[PDB]
């Protein structure tokens, strides 16, 4: 299969796709040079790029799920049951088990249901190179079409604009022969006029990368060009700063890591659920930290006001209650020590997760559902059934690893 790759993971991903037999196409000149390969100006069967959040990789086109699940063992992967750019029929503003927006009775899926919500637009006939529908008769271009390639495309779609068809050129169109393009618009306009959208959808998946797989990608990228530890994690906040440091004699991520939690304050903990939803949890003051060449550790103090129950502990939250949270880049867990205003220990909550990432004034981790709670000398592994519910997207390796950690923590808490 021919694959097109963009975004902060592109070098590491290019290595791994090559290593697994894919044809790389539409390389940038800088990718071509790094892999000593020719730029192939051919359409891609599948496109891999950053998600809306740079901590995600998305894939659109042919299904590569089984391949992605074997590269990324320690990351949730969601395969869309709904093909992107399919056309669906709606009732009561629902399609199957999903909400749609807007509430079109017939609509083109333009965003998959990552969290149970499908984004629609008015139907269009979609091929690999173009989308067509009825309108004024205008030609639109993907952002990723160079100007040198636009005029050829316009010459093809102008006739169809005259007929009242809007034409959206997709970036793959720039690599297609002119005869392919003409055939494409002939077929698309004909299918549109018959209201025929069968089999037009494209497969979609999203990898929510853990720090474990980001470090694996740092290692892979290291085989091609100079790469610091935490390179990809830092590329969520920094751009050229990371490359500058990687040109130095012994590159270290220490200063850029320190800058993220510069002022010893965490405004929020991003608790990422298996499905990708980022849940903001209360932050606090960094009372102690250690940032080295290849790891970081922090102790955060979180202040609580009256209100509610502490999850797992089943204890009421009182004014002046505080949490001492220990987290470490090498650890798949955070130890929360819950105290009252007079420093009395209320309980211990061990949050199980993928290794914590650093963002500007924020911590991020992929929560693994199972937790371990200790109150007095009661030590309980909780929410095993919620880890089970999330096994299809977590995959078996994260699932097994969260069971090992849980057992380990219980044994330690019981000593
Ligand atoms: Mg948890
Ligand atoms: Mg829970």
């Amino acid at each position: 299969m021919r694959v097109r790759i963009r975004g902060i993971y592109a070098t590491a991903l290019t290595y791994l796709f090559l290593k697994n037999g894919f044809e790389i196409v539409q390389q940038t000149p800088q990718i071509a040079e790094r892999f000593f390969m020719d730029i192939i100006r051919s359409p891609a069967d599948v496109t891999v790029k950053d998600g809306i959040d740079k901590g995600e990789i998305v894939s659109v086109g042919e299904d590569i799920y089984n391949f992605m699940r074997s590269i990324f063992k320690y990351s949730p992967i969601w395969r869309s049951p709904i093909k992107l750019y399919s056309v669906v029929s709606t009732e009561d503003c629902k399609f199957m088990n999903f909400i749609v927006e807007p509430c079109l009775s017939e609509g083109l899926v333009i965003k998959p249901p990552v969290e149970g919500k499908i984004i629609l637009s008015s139907p269009r006939a979609v091929g690999k190179f173009a989308m067509v529908w009825k309108g004024d008769g205008r030609t639109f271009f993907s952002e990723h079409i160079d100007e040198r390639d636009s005029q050829r495309l316009l010459s093809v779609s102008i006739p169809f604009n005259k007929k009242g068809y809007n034409v959206k050129w997709r970036s793959n169109a720039a690599m297609a022969t002119t005869a392919e393009l003409k055939e494409e618009l002939e077929n698309l306009t004909m299918r549109y006029s018959y209201n025929d959208f069968r089999e037009q959808g494209e497969d979609f998946l999203k990898v929510t990368l853990s720090l474990e797989d980001k470090l694996f990608l740092d290692d892979i990228r290291s085989l091609v060009i100079n790469t610091m530890k935490f390179h990809h994690m830092l590329k969520m906040t920094y751009s050229n700063e990371v490359d500058i440091e990687e040109g130095k004699v012994n590159p270290s991520p220490e200063k850029l890591l320190t800058s993220l939690i510069g002022d010893n304050m965490i405004e929020a903990i991003e608790h990422v659920k298996p499905n990708g939803k980022r849940v903001l949890l209360k932050g606090g003051t960094i009372v102690q930290k250690e940032i080295g060449r290849d790891y970081y550790w922090l102790k955060i103090r979180r202040e609580f006001k009256s209100g509610g129950i502490y999850d797992g502990l089943n204890l009421k939250i009182e004014d002046g209650d505080y949490d001492l949270v220990e987290l470490d880049s090498r650890n798949w867990y955070q130890i929360h020590r819950y105290h009252d205003r007079n420093n009395n220990l209320k309980g211990l909550y061990v949050n199980i997760s993928t290794p914590p990432e650093l963002l500007k004034n924020r911590i991020r981790y992929l929560d693994l559902e199972v937790d371990v709670v200790k109150v007095n000398n009661t030590v309980n592994i909780i929410d095993l059934e919620e880890l089970e519910a999330n096994k299809p997207i977590l995959g078996e390796f994260l699932y097994k690893k969260a069971l090992e950690i849980a057992q380990n923590i219980k044994d330690k808490l019981n000593e």
